[PDB]
């Protein structure tokens, strides 16, 4: 019909999820740390991008810091998620970049961009050594390397419990979104 004719001439990618995908995303949309398990890579990716956009939109509305890092475990996945997914979906609203490993610096992409696609190793190197976990409001972990990052998170949670006891400000920690297909 008339609606269908128009839709057939509407080329921009769309980020409307199926109801099942919405159901499994819901706790992440509410800001809860969670794992999402989906049956396809394309589905997992679309859900990740939707959650990232929702997250950053809410932070902007609330005048709170918003910055997403997406961690993968292969250099080729960095360029894929950057150029084929997050950039085409969100470039209208957010500064997206992929960094895998020559002039571009990881600490500087963290300062200047809103969605950073990188490897777990690069984050871990920047952390275990320029960058802090608190810099990010959301960390998306593909195929949920990660033991050290997770220990680091948990230790900051423990440290925050001490800071609270001491009537000192806590250090902000990101929401964690783990993905697995499937
Ligand atoms: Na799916």
């Amino acid at each position: 019909d008339e609606e269908n004719v128009a839709a057939r001439a509407s080329p921009e990618p769309e980020l409307q999820l199926r109801p099942y995908q919405m159901e499994v995303a819901q706790p992440a949309l509410e800001g809860k740390n969670i794992i999402i398990c989906l049956p396809t890579g394309s589905g997992k990716t679309r859900v990740a991008v939707y959650i990232a956009k929702d997250h950053l939109d809410k932070k902007k509305k609330a005048s709170e810091p918003g910055k997403v890092i997406v961690l993968v475990n292969k250099v080729l996945l960095v360029e894929q998620l950057f150029r084929k997914e997050f950039q085409p979906f969100l470039k209208k609203w957010y500064r997206v970049i992929g960094l895998s490993g020559l002039k571009i610096s990881f600490p500087e992409v963290v300062k200047s961009c809103d969605i950073i696609i990188s490897t777990a190793q690069i984050l871990e190197n920047s952390l275990l050594n320029g960058v802090q976990l608190s810099d990010f409001s959301l960390i998306i972990i593909d195929e949920c390397v990660y033991n050290n990052i997770m220990r680091h998170y948990l230790m900051q949670k423990l440290k925050n419990n001490r800071l609270k006891k001491e009537n000192k400000p806590v250090i902000p920690l990101p929401q964690i979104l783990g993905l697995t297909a499937s």
